[PDB]
């Protein structure tokens, strides 16, 4: 009946440093899925189905 | 029946610092899905599904 | 019946530095999806289902 | 007699990522030396003396 | 009488990624030396004396 | 008489993340020295003598 929010943080990132040093770096794909080198992500998902790396091969009926 | 919200986050990403030093990348694909580098995303749905980093080989009826 | 919202952020990304030193750097597709490079994304969906870097492979019927 | 260089770096800064979130900053002096915020500096000196970041309260004689 | 140099580095820096959330910073000097946030500093000296952060209160004579 | 170097590194920093959260900071100097936050620094002296982060009250004669 009274919500009363405040500095209330929700899926939230913040503060990060990362260094990635590579010299050689492949990805191969065949017919499938690849999800790779996510960082840093936020999302708040209200009534409804939230996935942030997913991956699935096929869907088939 | 009464909402005071104040300073509330939300699916939020603030404060990254990368270095990404790579001296080959390579991606191939055939014919699936690839997602790759995702870094500092954010979203919020109301009444609906969302994905950030989705992959998905096919969807087949 | 009564909102009052102030400085209410939703989705939203602010403060980042990358920095991407890299050589060389292919991305080769066949007859399906590569999403490549995502960085600094922001979206707010109301009544509807919202993605970011989502790649499909091929949708038949 | 013979010098052959190649590739070869000397006093060198390269690849770098900050960030930097402060509310308030002061700096406050009388009568004295500061020296603040020095990011990605590089030198070099043949037959001399160097300094990058050097404070003296003072030199008297 | 043959110097072959090759990929030599010296006095180097490379790769760095900081994040610095401050919410109040202050400095106060007073008749001396303040050295604050070096970050990321490369040099070569030859036949010299070098400093990178060098504080001195006074010289007298 | 014969110097072949080769990949050879000196005085080098690097591949370094850092994350400082810090919600006050203060530095109170009278007449003295202070170096505060070095990060990441290199150097090489030949001939002569080198310091990074030195501090010296006062040198009198």
């Amino acid at each position: 009946v009274l919500y009363v929010g405040s500095k209330t943080k929700e899926g939230v990132v913040h503060g990060v440093a990362t260094v990635a040093e590579k010299t050689k770096e492949q990805v191969t794909n065949v017919g499938g899925a690849v999800v790779t080198g996510v960082t840093a992500v936020a999302q708040k998902t209200v009534e409804g189905a939230g996935s942030i790396a997913a991956a699935t091969g096929f869907v088939k009926k």
